[PDB]
């Protein structure tokens, strides 16, 4: 149970600070800046929100030119790098200032990778070449999701042969990353509630593990976990409180870094049963990360009783799985979300469907608990 | 309360890895490598614990050239770090690798400086010139105190000038970090217990804080925290236990993490005055770090007692402070360490002396409380 880890990604995390957009950007690039603005769509929120000037604002403030670049899609085509890619050797853009969510982020990260380098990009995401650099990039987060702020990968996808892929490695890291939780304030209640369970599910992906010789690492993702019970519900019920944003924001933050889960084997097997709940219906992940993962850890409470007791112990103050099991139903349930795929008028029609998907060519599915088809059938039932 | 965060130093964390040596002088050194080897002295302990051959049989298994330098002093001395910058100019030493503690790991530090540099390296310690770059170093820590194998600072002392300095900036940060619990079990028992406090110490200077909004760090902290006061004693007494010297090992990395403490004002007042006794006296700075504190904290359990009710409720599950004073008091004894300085025959006779001697040209001295000349000199009559 050795391990390895690395991440160089800046982070600048507070609020009323828009200079460190300029000062970041004048520290990480070369000779004299000139950027590009990646955003999704045509500004039309980051806008809206008024992060859009208030950047301008910072690179005036620091004499910094610029294009913009706009028209992402929630999940991005190489139709618009080699877009990006073209202007950034045209022009000499010399670093790209992603201002958005992890979308944005991963197109800014394939622009970044291409925009210094002589062949095809998709080689990149295609394992045919292993990148050496990159230009650089900044980010100014706007939705604490999934952390691409923070990450090595990027998620593109080839509509011409709608193959979509992705790219892992260290040249992706941000050189820096803008993190105020500010801009949680004007997110959805029902985006925002999603949000919050994939933090928890993060952790608790890593958590449920048949790895031993964890006490420290158990620890730390326990204070998390237990973070993101206790302040999620207040700020649901309090959207524009900096302190409850912050502690979240910061939670987010922390699950998505491997100090705290360090050596130790996660189970995908509730985000891959999710995927297809949500291939087959308009359904949000982090509201099926909800349904599902209960049902998951009903059928999985015998692998190791133990660490179940611990987790509930830890983090919902009690030793029966069973009462900890409902705690955890009622804290979802405080986020606005009904617990029951019938609630969505979800039937059993493709839980078949669903399962063998999933498996897809292989015999089972998990780490934690090794999952075959109708196994996954009844964690469906259960979830129903 | 806002923060930045940045840390590039890459973490090998295990065991029965020594290959991995070699594996990262080819990643982060250029061209082809040929390396300086540091250590304290002449390899006496490195090699008496087989840790200098392995390393060897990693450079050999890489094809990795090698001068060494040896002759480090426990505070190191300039009069060496011109001897290492000497030798990798004139021999093209293209990478460093310390093999061994926070005084090799700083002497390595500023010859990697130097080693790039056209003009004198004290200009870098005497605040004259802000280094650019380094050649790089990795470490292979034989001792986990003080965390310099993932700090950006470097100390160092002119002894003909006598006046030592220290130089703060992003270049010192190593390229890895090989951290292998095993290393530990050599380690003496006094010299053990003092490392274990001086984890804790870092831990609880950042967390007694007058600063607010931060439950997430707190529980960090405090996961921290409780795993030392947990492992500690277990280690003290079963020391070649593999498990427990991981959560130890693995706690003073994190300690010295500032994701954990993120935007929180530290008080050194504690550090300062053992600063002092360790002046006068021939004594262990860990040994020290456990009789102040709890008279410390005895002083200051007026100014946030609700951040105290906390600290010992989390930590030592009681809301009684002076219950859990003395269970932290009972905690240190449990790794053999005699809680007053009268144990030490260190009298009062220098209390006075000391106490002047740590405000230096200051009036009063600390954050969480402002502490006078007397207010000192009553902590260490509590601590007599
Ligand atoms: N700060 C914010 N406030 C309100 N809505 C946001 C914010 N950030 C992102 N969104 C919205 O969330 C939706 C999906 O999130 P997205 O921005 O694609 O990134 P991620 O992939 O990290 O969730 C988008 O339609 C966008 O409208
Ligand atoms: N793995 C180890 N086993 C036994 N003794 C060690 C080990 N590492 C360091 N020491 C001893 O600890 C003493 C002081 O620690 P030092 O190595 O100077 O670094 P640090 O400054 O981080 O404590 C030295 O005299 C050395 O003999
Ligand atoms: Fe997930
Ligand atoms: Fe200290």
């Amino acid at each position: 149970d050795n391990f390895n880890y690395k991440n160089d990604t800046k982070i600048i995390f507070g609020k009323d600070n828009y200079s460190e957009i300029g000062k970041n950007i004048k520290i990480f690039s070369k000779k004299t800046p000139k950027i590009l603005l990646h955003y999704e769509a045509d500004g039309e929120l980051i806008k809206k929100l008024g992060i859009y000037e208030k950047v301008i604002s910072s690179l005036k403030e620091f004499d910094i030119e610029f294009i913009e670049l706009g028209g992402v899609v929630p999940n991005p085509r190489l139709s618009l790098v080699y877009e990006g890619i073209k202007i950034c050797k045209e022009e000499n853009i010399t670093f790209i200032l992603a201002v958005g969510g992890a979308s944005v982020i991963d197109s800014a990260k394939a622009i970044s990778l291409g925009a210094v380098d002589n062949g095809d990009v998709w080689d990149f995401f295609t394992a045919k070449r292993i990148p050496q650099d990159t230009l650089g990039i900044g980010v100014v987060l706007t939705i604490p999701g999934a952390g691409s702020e923070m990450s090595e990968s990027s998620i593109i996808t080839d509509e011409n042969k709608k193959q979509k892929a992705v790219c892992d490695t260290e040249v992706n890291f941000p050189k820096f990353a803008i993190l105020n939780p500010e801009v949680c304030y004007t997110i959805p209640d029902r985006l925002m509630a999603a949000g919050i369970v994939d933090i928890l599910s993060h952790l608790m992906e890593r958590y449920f593990t048949k790895s031993i010789d964890t006490a420290l690492s158990d620890s730390l993702i326990e204070a998390t976990m237990k973070i993101v019970i206790k302040y999620g519900p207040l700020l649901m019920k309090d959207r524009k409180n900096y302190n409850y944003c912050s502690q979240i924001m910061w939670a987010a933050t922390m699950a998505h870094n491997g100090m705290i889960a360090c050596g130790r084997v996660a189970d995908w097997a509730s985000h891959r049963i999710e995927h297809e709940i949500s291939g087959i219906y308009d359904l949000t992940h982090g509201i099926g990360m909800a349904i599902i993962f209960p049902a998951w850890m009903k059928y999985t409470k015998n692998i190791r009783p133990q660490i179940f007791e611990k987790f509930f112990k830890e983090v919902f103050n009690t030793v029966n799985i069973d009462e900890g099991i409902n705690k955890l139903e009622e804290f979802f349930k405080s986020l606005g979300i009904n617990l029951k795929l019938s609630d969505y008028g979800i039937t059993e029609e493709y839980f078949s469907l669903m399962a063998e998907k999933a498996l897809g060519n292989s015999e089972t599915l998990g780490r934690f608990m090794q999952l075959n088809k109708q196994d996954i059938i009844n964690i469906l039932n259960l979830a129903k």
